[PDB]
């Protein structure tokens, strides 16, 4: 599923991510759009063989167990599969568990290097949330 913006925003609204941990919602719109261009299924492989999930792109060397990143964690205790449906509730809710980790938001590169510091309000403009 690819969603529109609004939609993302009205979904990720509803659970809860609008100033979670004190980020506003157009900090989670703006990364998701960087991560993965707001589609669920988006994968990508990284340098040490991890491979980075949906549409926050939740990496699987610590948050999921996608069964081939060995000696690596699962502590949003999930398969990473579980991370592409359409329902984002799995997604939103491990996201929240990292964003509690002690480093935010830079937890996503695409976030630091991209919205970090713009206006991420704009990233929820037009819509009716
Ligand atoms: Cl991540």
């Amino acid at each position: 599923k690819v969603f529109g913006r609004c939609e993302l925003a009205a979904a990720m609204k509803r659970h809860g991510l609008d100033n979670y941990r004190g980020y506003s919602l157009g900090n989670w719109v703006c990364a998701a759009k960087f991560e993965s261009n707001f589609n669920t299924q988006a994968t990508n492989r990284n340098t040490d063989g991890s491979t980075d999930y949906g549409i926050l792109q939740i990496n699987s060397r610590w948050w999921c167990n996608d069964g081939r990143t060995p000696g690596s964690r699962n502590l949003c205790n999930i398969p990473c599969s579980a991370l592409l449906s359409s329902d984002i509730t799995a997604s939103v809710n491990c996201a929240k568990k990292i964003v509690s980790d002690g480093n935010g938001m830079n937890a996503w590169v695409a976030w630091r290097n991209r919205c970090k510091g713009t206006d991420v309000q704009a990233w929820i403009r037009g819509c009716r949330l």
